């Protein structure tokens, strides 16, 4: 029973790797495993009555991956087939870059929370472009993968003058291949990058964007799981006063995107005493209230006609409760797949479900945006 993702064995090693490998040796040895396809893996059917939708895009369960774990796209199936619904690969940047100097992740197990000063590091557009064309192909002969969606974070290269460009090109080398495009102004690890959620930046980042994959038709299209055109998300920091969230929604609004990512990581956290003096956006437990209230903050801002994907400090079937009744559609993991490790989606998915059913609600729709 090695296959199964509750396997006694997986959980003693994790609280081991967690107490004496480095953080990136224990992403590589996951990374490794799931290249050789083997990892455990819940293929069973989910609750119908736990999916979830941000417009056409159907998501056979509310949980999904969040950016920078498979910065790559090298262990989508993997992933995938630990119970997750989605992927958010990337963020990739048209060129590859190494990023950021080492030592730059730390946890925090007691806290369960992660600093993070990476860099965007990836393999570049080109490159990961090619890793999700061949997933594309294995997706296109597995009846067990043909529902699951794949995402693509986009962003620039640190020495890039003018992001568009760069956003500009990863559309038209990877766009054909995604089902959502998650553009990303808000790593805290890019210097300027999160300048350009400024309202008139954003509106015209956002523009672009849309014309640009507006224009992959002009010139089958469409080799991801939707067989349509790519939706976008915008995915924002928590660091912003009321002004610029306000501005933001109003843009939001004007351009018509189609879901905002609340949130990336958060550089106001300063009580956590072994990240003391560290570069970087703390992810996590101590992530979640923060965002949790821009949640509610930006679903109001929006008049409630923009999905929310939730990202931030869900670890548990409650968290997760917590965001949707806030105003998400869609849950991102990150922080607990680290922590909790190969029994995270199946264990949240568990837990939800109960809730849903202690609550009272008939299915996961109608739970969201209740706490307004
Ligand atoms: C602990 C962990 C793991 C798990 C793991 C690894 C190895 C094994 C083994 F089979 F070997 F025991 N089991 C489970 C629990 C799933 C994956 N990732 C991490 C991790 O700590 N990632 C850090 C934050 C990171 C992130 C980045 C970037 N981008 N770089 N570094
Ligand atoms: C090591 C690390 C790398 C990350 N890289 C990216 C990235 O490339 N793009 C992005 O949008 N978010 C990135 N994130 C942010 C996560 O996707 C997520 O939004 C954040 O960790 C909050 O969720 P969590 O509290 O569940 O971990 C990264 C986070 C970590 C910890
Ligand atoms: O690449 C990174 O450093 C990074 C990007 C991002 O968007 N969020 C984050 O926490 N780190």
């Amino acid at each position: 029973e090695s296959y199964n993702p509750e396997f006694f064995l997986y959980d003693i090693f994790l609280k081991f790797c967690l107490k004496y490998i480095d953080g990136e040796i224990c992403h590589d040895l996951f990374l490794l495993l799931g290249k050789y396809n083997i990892l455990p893996y819940d293929t069973s059917n989910d609750s119908i009555y736990a999916c979830t939708n941000i417009k056409h895009l159907d998501f056979i369960n509310p949980f999904g991956v969040a950016a920078g774990f498979d910065k790559n796209g090298v262990c989508i199936d993997s992933i995938l087939k630990l119970g997750f619904s989605f992927i958010e690969i990337g963020t990739i940047t048209p060129r590859g870059q190494t990023g950021n100097a080492k030592p730059r992740i730390f946890r925090d197990v007691e806290s369960r929370s992660i600093i993070n000063s990476c860099g965007f590091n990836n393999m570049g557009c080109d490159k990961v472009t090619e890793n999700l064309i061949l997933f594309r192909k294995r997706q296109e002969e597995d009846k067990l993968l043909s529902k699951h969606i794949v995402g693509v974070s986009i962003g620039k290269n640190k020495d890039t003058v003018n992001i568009v460009d760069d956003l500009k090109y990863c559309i038209n080398k990877i766009g054909r291949y995604a089902d959502y495009i998650a553009i990303n102004v808000s790593s805290p690890n890019t210097p300027g990058l999160r300048d350009n959620q400024e309202a008139g930046k954003l509106k015209n980042i956002i523009l672009s964007v849309k014309e640009e994959i507006d224009n992959l038709e002009k010139n089958f299209l469409w080799f991801n799981t939707t067989k349509k055109k790519p939706l976008v998300f915008v995915k924002l920091a928590p660091d912003l006063n009321q002004e610029q969230k306000k501005e933001i929604a109003d843009v939001l609004l004007e351009t018509n995107i189609d879901g905002m990512i609340i949130s990336n990581t958060t550089t106001q956290i300063n009580d956590i005493k072994s990240f003391e003096n560290k570069k970087g956006g703390v992810s996590g437990a101590k992530l979640k209230d923060i965002s949790t209230k821009f949640i509610c903050e930006m679903y109001n801002y929006t008049n409630k006609q923009i999905p929310i994907i939730a990202s931030g400090g869900i670890f548990s079937g409650l968290d997760a409760l917590e965001k949707i009744e806030a105003g998400a559609s869609v849950c991102q993991l990150y922080s607990c797949l680290v922590f909790n490790g190969m029994k995270s989606a199946v264990q949240i998915k568990r837990e939800l479900n109960h809730l849903l059913y202690q609550r009272g609600y008939y299915n996961l729709k109608e739970a969201i945006g209740r706490k307004h």
